[PDB]
């Protein structure tokens, strides 16, 4: 699949499991249209979100529900979620892995982009 | 000023100067409404965004224009911008410092809430 | 293998390839004895550093040569290397993945520790 | 003070207070020799480590005792400490700020070199 998300927990040193992830694509009206969604696995990974055919060029938004994750763990986090916004496939099909590292009051996100 | 933003450049190891920052407050209509904005100083900081009496509880979004920042440096960036969405509560501490560390294909943000 | 290292390049959004990695283990004399070494692959990964039998409890140091990596790229980095020091296997055998994200003047490192 | 250290706590979203910091300078014997040390203040900062005339070019190691920091908070940490090794050059800018963001199983460090 061309879009993968990987989430890690910096407090426990483990993959962030069952984290809700919603992806949106900017429409002509500049509004965010639902594109795909899923939950991270036991390895903190989410695959099968889309296909090369469906994943056309556009501006995408990957919203990771970090809040529900921390609350489920008995922690009141700072952020509502982690949002990664980017232009995808504007120079041909690419493979994207959006990685996120979570902490109650902090998060980092990196993008690994390779050719198909 | 109960809300401050600090941005750093991880490629050049310096404060990220002249980065546009927009703050929004979630309205009852669930839409985002402009609240405050400015550009980071020579030290990569942005203060005087709001006042204690205007900064009421609610959900705020701090949008940092990282794409323009990198493009002015002649560097190809991945993200359109960096967005930090959070609920400001009177329960916890008073001052909110939103810090961001920038790289072309990566960014981290941390909140320092003190009294 | 019980010890894996993964390195990513935050400037190019790609795995950090051919990065030299040296691992050391603290001896009785508190000196660092060479334990294992390798280079990251095209996926920015390094496996086969050791075995569950050789990877006994102790204090280990994983030194990632970030300097040679950036210099080879025509960049004069700030750090000499990235050093991750930790106690391993003190409560039984564990699997460790030391992940590092590199930038010329910054790096972050996270540890993912799972059971065998 | 040409060398400053700033430490933040990513779990509690606050400055990391009272963290022991040791600085070392590489001697010709390749061994590490004590140079300066102290503990972060209430704002998580450590200044007055050295002076411009004592801070000559060379390889320095800034060792942050993160393990003790977490243990005092009753949190199990992964790292023994955080070590930042770098060469100080007169060529580039004057002031060196070593910033570190701490989490129990993760830490990031950034260098802000300014004039």
């Amino acid at each position: 699949c061309p879009l993968m998300v990987k989430v890690l927990d910096a407090v426990r040193g483990s993959p962030a499991i069952n984290v809700a992830v919603h992806v949106f694509r900017k429409a002509a009206d500049d509004t965010w249209e639902p594109f795909a969604s899923g939950k991270t696995s036991e390895s903190g990974e989410l695959h099968g979100l889309t296909t090369e055919e469906e994943f056309v060029e556009g501006i995408y938004k990957v919203e990771i529900d970090t809040k529900s994750y921390w609350k489920a763990l008995g922690i009141s986090p700072f952020h509502e979620h982690a949002e990664v916004v980017f232009t995808a496939n504007d120079s041909g099909p690419r493979r994207y892995t959006i990685a996120a590292l979570l902490s109650p009051y902090s998060y980092s996100t990196t993008a690994v982009v390779t050719n198909p």
